[PDB]
């Protein structure tokens, strides 16, 4: 299951990584404003302090969120029921 | 498994259609803005960049969300188990 | 099934009622736009459009999200699988 | 079930609270509106109103988000099951 987390949290880092890439690219944000923005489309919050303006960006973030939700939303499952989970439950008993 | 993946992929692309025509039409937006905020609404990210101005695009939005989130949600439940899934798992492998 | 519909398709009409007085009563939004502003609150959408301005609408917003997330994502659930998935496949087969 | 549900209740009045003080203190938001925010976060509505501004915010915002979902969504899923669920049952039955 460290193998099963381990996968998704790849998957995830690189998902995040191609959004970066483009989005500090094509539509000119800073690194760290492509990526927290890659973040908060895929968690599908969607501030809006940061949206595509070229046709080019909106036709990637159309499939950028199909693409990536599922992964995305896979991965924070994973982490809340075999990380968050068992540390929970390990803190209400003393060793 | 492909023809339960087509079935939502058609309904998806039909209910992604609906929501062009009547936004460029009644809210006045380029066609690819309104699929891009049609797209945007019905995964629920919402970054407001657009949002409906008219009544009649507000009620309409309402009963949009309600008939379109099921829908969209299922396909990319699909998309990620019986597409993006063995997919991934065939990558693992060398043939 | 039609009465486990029916109890929450009441339920949810009755969350977005108690919000659309709310919002235009304390926060003075027509009440049609109250109403889709509750809407775009629970589905999660959040465009921002509208907004609490008021301590009293931000600390009821809280709440609300929390009381309605579960009953409005419950009917959207039952309606995909109760409603939209069987006439779906009834459009499949010529009587 | 009762000590399920105080359980992730606890732990969700401390997730909201480790981002009222952090946006509170770093943002430099009122108390009030860090909590209305950290809320609609972790949500994921996504309103906008508020935003972090700040790199040390956004990079905050970005863990705050993956650790906070998964543990928000729970609550509130235990909430709908074993409290909302019962007493709307309960409300059908004259005692
Ligand atoms: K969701
Ligand atoms: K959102
Ligand atoms: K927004
Ligand atoms: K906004
Ligand atoms: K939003
Ligand atoms: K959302």
């Amino acid at each position: 299951k460290d193998k099963e987390f381990q996968v998704l949290f790849v998957l995830t880092i690189l998902t995040l990584i191609s959004g970066t890439i483009f989005y500090s690219t094509v539509e000119g944000l800073r690194p760290i404003d492509a990526l927290y923005f890659s973040v908060v489309t895929l968690t599908t919050v969607g501030y809006g302090d940061f949206s595509p303006q070229t046709d080019f960006g909106k036709i990637f973030t159309i499939l950028y969120i199909f693409i990536g939700i599922g992964l995305v939303f896979g991965f924070i499952h994973k982490l809340a029921v075999n990380v968050q989970l068992p540390s929970i439950l390990s803190n209400l008993v003393p060793r």
